[PDB]
This record gives structure tokens, C-alpha cells and sequence, in this order.
């Protein structure tokens, strides 16, 4: 077993939730994450803390998940991990993503298997050139005591990942993505996701500062309901998580925090030509090179 190591990596976990909501309720200054803690028999639990209609974060939910189950395919194994999303009220915040995990499995006659994933993203609407630069300058600079390549790798495997094939569309700028790491000791790896976890804050929280306030117009409201359908498109179609956890037994509303408030869809909906809402997917969605 891994049981000390898996320890700190849980209360690094249980803190990382509560630094990020403290950090998002500062923030909001009006609403405050309420805390839903659940149980499932055998098979372990989470806390699931989700704010709503506050001045800033409309719908707003930050999980922490410890799951135990028997059955690598017949081994005992534990998950944990941190997982949010946040959509703003204001169409000039983007909406962000975030997530750590740790999945281990015992296994009979032999050292545990392990790794670690995660990754955070961002999704704006009325993006902004320096924004979207200076989130992938706190991504770059987290990775770099870890190894040369490590931004240039994660932050591609984020813009394969978030990606809608079968409309050519990426769902955001971009961050990091990374799964199945355990290339390097344990302590490397560990220390990696508690910089992914900082990162986040680091690279969302003053974005959410500047753009909270931008003056917004009810067409601009819905035109962030319109993406927020191609947000849920991706989410319910082709995340593989979210796919997994609905199939497989997991919290229903725990995993489908990531759905948007209010979504809509139209036949041939697009974007009016010439207009800062098609500069969105006409330039934002494929720069794909912020540093």
C-alpha cells in the first residue's frame, strides 16, 4: 500500500477545495458555496459545494470525490480528486474548468498502480487577447521546474481533448491537460498537481477581478446562452469522464455540475459576420499559440 502518500494527497485535496472557494466567494462578495456531503454504500463518498445566483458566479461548483470500489478490471482502488466548473454572470468572465485527481488500484502480489491527471481551461465569450496570454503565461511558468517540454505537451493534449470534431470547434483557448502521469516519482508527480492546483487560482481569479464589471447587454446574454449549448454539447457528448460517471454508477448531479445555467440552440445557429462574437471562433478558439 500507498496509504501515507495517499493521505497527504487528500488533505492536500480537502484544502485546495477550500483555498478555491474561499478565493472565488472573495470574489463574488455577495453569494457563498454551500456544502452538499454524500455517501454511496462500500464506495466512499464526496463533498460537493455549488454557489448560485451570486453577483458574480451564476452557477458555480467545486467537488471533492474520494471513491472506493472492488473492481486491472478486478482490483480494489481508490479515487479522489477535485473537479469545477464556474460560469459567470457576466459574458466578459469566461467560464473556466479545472481539475486533480489520484487513482490508485492494489494489486494482488504486487506494487499499487498509480497516476495522476487533471488540468485546468478556460472558456471565454467576449475574449480578450491579454487574458487569454497571461493564463497560458501562469500555465507555462507552473510547469517549468518540472521539465522543458512539460507546457508544451499538456498544453497541446488540452487543445486535442477540448475539442467538438464534428463541428471543428475547439471549446475554449486552452491550459493543461494531462492524464495516466506517473512518468516520475511519486513526490515529482505530487508536487506537479499541487502546482496545477495553484495555477488555477492564479491564472482565473484575476481575470474574474478584471472583466466582472464590464457593462454587458442582454444580447450578449444570449449569445453566452448560445455557446453554453456548445459547452453542454461537448460535456454530454464527447467527455469521456462525464460519459464514464453517468454509464458507471457515479452522483448524477455531482458529475453534471459542469451544465450550464440557461443553453440555447438553433438550427444553423451561428454567429452574425463581422462581430466580436464571430471573432470568438474565427480567431480566439483556433490562435492556439498564447505564449
Amino acid at each position: 500500500h500507498m496509504s501515507l502518500a495517499v493521505e497527504a494527497v487528500k488533505d492536500f485535496l480537502l484544502k485546495l477545495q477550500d483555498d478555491i472557494c474561499e478565493a472565488l466567494e472573495a470574489e463574488d462578495g455577495q453569494a457563498t458555496f454551500v456544502e452538499d456531503k454524500w455517501t454511496r454504500e462500500g464506495g466512499g463518498g464526496g463533498r460537493t459545494r455549488v454557489m448560485v445566483d451570486g453577483a458574480v458566479i451564476e452557477k458555480g461548483g467545486v467537488n471533492f470525490s474520494h471513491v472506493y470500489g472492488k473492481g486491472i478490471a478486478g482490483c480494489n482502488f481508490e479515487a479522489m480528486g477535485v473537479s469545477l466548473v464556474i460560469h459567470p454572470k457576466n459574458p466578459h468572465v469566461p467560464t473556466s474548468h479545472a481539475n486533480v485527481r489520484l487513482f490508485v488500484a492494489e494489486r494482488e502480489g504486487k506494487e499499487p498502480v498509480w497516476w495522476f491527471g487533471g488540468g485546468f481551461d478556460l472558456t471565454p465569450y467576449y475574449a480578450v487577447e491579454e487574458d487569454c496570454r497571461d493564463f497560458h503565461q501562469v500555465a507555462q511558468d507552473l510547469c517549468k521546474p518540472f521539465g522543458a517540454d512539460v507546457y508544451a505537451r499538456f498544453k497541446g493534449w488540452c487543445d486535442e481533448y477540448f475539442f467538438i470534431p464534428y463541428r471543428n470547434e475547439a471549446r475554449g483557448i486552452g491550459g493543461l491537460f494531462f492524464d495516466d502521469l506517473n512518468e516520475w516519482p511519486f513526490e515529482k508527480c505530487f508536487e506537479f498537481v499541487q502546482a496545477v492546483g495553484k495555477g488555477y487560482m492564479d491564472a482565473y481569479i484575476p481575470i474574474v477581478n478584471r472583466r466582472k464589471n464590464t457593462p454587458y447587454t442582454e444580447q450578449q446574454v444570449e449569445f453566452q446562452e448560445f455557446r453554453r449549448g456548445r459547452y453542454a454539447e461537448f460535456n454530454l457528448v464527447i467527455d469521456r469522464g462525464t460519459k464514464f460517471g453517468l454509464q458507471s454508477g457515479g452522483r448524477t448531479e455531482s458529475i453534471l455540475i459542469s451544465l450550464p445555467p440557461r443553453a440555447r440552440w438553433g438550427y444553423n445557429w451561428q454567429p452574425e459576420p463581422g462581430t466580436p462574437e464571430a471573432r470568438l471562433t474565427e480567431y480566439f478558439l483556433t490562435k492556439r499559440q498564447w505564449v
